[PDB]
């Protein structure tokens, strides 16, 4: 199930490592490239270098490993002869779909459904599911528009030749931090960092402020309120702008917790009064729940922290969910089929493995268990931040979500390096955040091993 | 293998589809589900439905199954206990590759690299493949603009705020008749049919006719060669027009076949020449083999038949080809990390089949294969229009990448419909055509098989 703690052999990366990268950049750009992985010897929260390293990770591929490596109950589920099938003949779920489609959402998908979605498309990752939310937002606002009417002659006309009206000029509303993926309508509403922006065509849609919190928050409690209050004021602001344009925003795209640009968080009444804001406007809430979802905050989805009968229109996810989606109300159904399509729509190799994920999360108690050794994780790190106050601040977090930041981006990017040769695996976000993404069956002994190993780097730094 | 032929119990769908399409009709939209299947059951080239019925599939998943249903030598992959892992735990493969990843590459995807591309970036689908070669072009293009020269800082600053100059007003040239995905970019350059594109957002970018081809080729070698002319021409004055409106194009994007909007086909010397455009005018040529490619024209990529040694700058793949991505020149290469990225960049296990399948394919000669049951397909499509000229016109295709029109949109949606109740899955696409897209186990037999059948089809039919 795990090992006991992490054991280094090398620096990271190691000699094997450094050849495979320079092997890979042959063929690509490699210079992302942390280093090569035995993923058969790694374990549960342990990632195992082919250099014979074992890390301690707490950034589980960009937070998309939900129950650690090489889980147990998932090796029996490959090893069933009864699932070949369903690893070597890949269907087009649009059309084809599997005799046990519908049963194998009920026991994975349909069983977290985000309360007032009845309804579920999925995709085979978080780019293509707002994609597609963005799509089926911008068709229900027309819908709106139309009654009733048929599309119309020109309408039909136009849209073959990217032209209104066939084509509208309606926008997604997004928030400066944002990160909602990179294809060129996700990335319109992304405001990560400018590496990501650079050189690619744009959409003149509207751009709101996320709220900077100001830490500790008790010692802010006015300052943060009037902060979320200008916030929400722009963003009404930028909705009437552009409906003035001619540039209706149709949506409004948010995460719960600002994720790539920087673990910027929000006060769950702010969430509250933003839904009312786009019900106001006619706007779509459209949350994105890509990085949130799936139980490391302490709760299967992030917003149900909100505490909302009605949370949002349409949500997003992927990563820890093993494939991709959306839930969405029924009103927002596309009318017509061929309008939200693609050849796979997902894999259901990725849905029989996340219904024993689901399983196992649900048996194990791993949503409170995420709360609670995030508390002792975000514990430690306070007792971190009193103690070194020359590199650590604006510590903060839910459940496992926990972030800090440091001085700037250079002693950000030692800190990360020194810890993974000490043995800890840890993400970076924003221009000089360190973020923690565990996988769910990250224990409080773990948030002790890593906490540990940091004191020690900070006392030496 | 296979089985030894159709066996049909019930209509299809038949009660056990309607029954699980009215349950998942409840939770989305399942008004395109043809119907519901055991692919348990399912082998070779034969799909079986949840109702018992055992059709010869020639759409293939929408041309997306290589070696057919339930293959003996994935079925072995899966079984071996030394790929679990594979299966269970996915990297983020842009920064986190597998011990394997590199020889896995070496054992599929680089094994087939098209001429003169060195670059290789993975993809989980053919939009994303799409999207991303965009990208690549884009940034290719203001690489050639700002020299080897920093990023300005009014462009690191408008880029974040999706201004210009960060954010250029460049654009990719597609064709009317196009089909390269449904993501907000890709469907700008798609011109398949009206309610794919409708109630979307766009760009204007420019849109050039594709040549429409007149049959019997032989008839109408001169019209053919005006035709092709004319669409070159005005490819070039909208590269020229859109230059003069600040909005250039960066790259051109085109099928070898166009499939989605019609299986519509143009000469090797058109796409030559059309190659030629792009290179004049600066414009990265993006060849479209997410459906061409992995085989059935009888070479691996559609567009070997060209004979070029530079026949493009990007060509994306997907499909058949198990995992998506895109090959590349080298200097299209991105001159910096997290520019093309995303959080899994595929999938191994996707290279893992794709591996076996490529091996396959060279192993037991299935490029050779695709032309010589193409041919028996297509000279038999040929017999059946010049008997039935009032249903069958304008055959066309090149190894198994077949197709005819009917006469209207219902008797092409007859047609279909009746031969799936004979045995026989076939694929529509445009308002009237009727396309083949048999895996590549497809043989002579199974050609005759369906041409046996739907001459009965045929005579029959009013
Ligand atoms: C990672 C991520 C996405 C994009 O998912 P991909 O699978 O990388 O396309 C979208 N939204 C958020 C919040 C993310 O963190
Ligand atoms: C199907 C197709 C695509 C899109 O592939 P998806 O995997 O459906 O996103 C792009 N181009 C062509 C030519 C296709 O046929
Ligand atoms: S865009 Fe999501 S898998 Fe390609």
């Amino acid at each position: 199930f795990d090992y006991d703690g992490p054991l280094m052999k090398t620096e990271v990366p190691g000699p094997r490592s450094r050849e495979l990268m320079k092997q890979l950049n042959i063929i690509q750009n490699a210079e992302a490239v942390h280093f090569f992985c035995n993923y058969e010897e790694s374990r549960g929260n342990y990632l195992v270098d082919v250099d014979g390293n074992r890390m301690l990770d707490l950034y589980s591929q960009i937070s998309s490993i939900p129950i650690g490596y090489s889980h147990p109950a998932l090796v029996k589920l490959v090893q069933q002869p009864q699932n070949v099938s369903t690893f070597i003949n890949r269907p087009a779920l649009g059309i084809l779909p599997p005799e046990n489609f519908v049963e194998k959402l009920r026991e994975s998908l349909l069983s977290v459904a985000p309360k007032g979605m009845s309804q579920l498309i999925t995709m085979a990752c978080g780019s293509c599911s707002n994609e597609n939310a963005f799509k089926t937002i911008f068709m229900w606002y027309r819908s709106k528009e139309r009654g009733e009417s048929a599309f119309s002659k020109e309408e039909l006309e136009t849209c073959m030749i990217n032209q209104a009206p066939g084509c509208p000029d309606y926008s997604i509303l997004s928030f400066m931090g944002a990160f909602h993926g990179r294809t060129m309508g996700c990335l319109a509403t992304t405001h990560s960092k400018a590496i990501h922006k650079i050189d690619i065509p744009s959409f003149d849609w509207p751009i709101a402020p996320f709220p900077r919190l100001k830490y500790p928050l008790e010692e802010f409690v006015k300052e943060n309120q009037q902060e979320e209050a200008r916030c929400l004021e722009e963003v009404e602001d930028l909705i009437v702008k552009y409906r003035k344009k001619k540039k209706t925003v149709a949506g409004i795209i948010v995460e719960p917790i600002q994720s790539e640009g920087g673990d910027n968080h929000a006060s769950d009444d702010f969430f509250r009064k933003l839904r009312d804001i786009s019900r106001k406007h006619g706007c779509a809430f459209l949350v994105d729940e890509v990085q949130t979802g799936g139980g490391s905050t302490g709760k299967f989805w992030a917003h149900e922290h909100w505490g909302l009968d009605d949370p949002a229109d349409v949500m997003t996810f992927s990563k820890k969910m093993m494939t991709g989606g959306f839930f969405h109300k029924e009103e927002f159904r596309p009318n017509a089929p061929y309008r939200i399509f693609n050849t796979w729509l997902g894999d259901p190799s990725k849905n029989l493995l996340l219904a024993e994920v689901i399983n196992i999360i649900k048996r194990e108690d791993l949503l409170s268990n995420a709360a609670h050794a995030g508390k002792v994780l975000l514990t430690g790190l306070l007792d971190l931040q009193a103690r070194y106050p020359q590199f650590i601040s604006r510590v903060r977090g839910r459940g496992t979500f926990c972030s800090f930041d440091t001085p700037d981006e250079s002693i950000r990017n030692k800190l990360i390096s020194i810890a993974r040769n000490k043995g800890v695996m840890l993400g970076g976000c924003g221009d000089k955040s360190i973020r923690f993404r565990p996988t769910l069956v990250f224990r409080d002994h773990h948030a002790h091993l890593f906490l540990n190993i940091f004191s020690d780097i900070l006392a030496d730094f």
